[PDB]
């Protein structure tokens, strides 16, 4: 899997 | 903001 | 794998 | 494959 | 500002 | 490849 | 793919 | 897919 | 494999 | 291998 974040 | 991605 | 960061 | 914007 | 991504 | 900007 | 901004 | 803003 | 990530 | 990161 992985993952990813942001804002 | 910002950003982060991964695997 | 690898990762990714930014502003 | 994508894209990602933010402000 | 901000930021934009694409692959 | 891709791209990436940011300001 | 690519971008293109203007103003 | 991809993406167009404009004002 | 796997990730992990703390803040 | 792999990654390890920090800040």
């Amino acid at each position: 899997g992985g993952y990813m974040l942001g804002s």
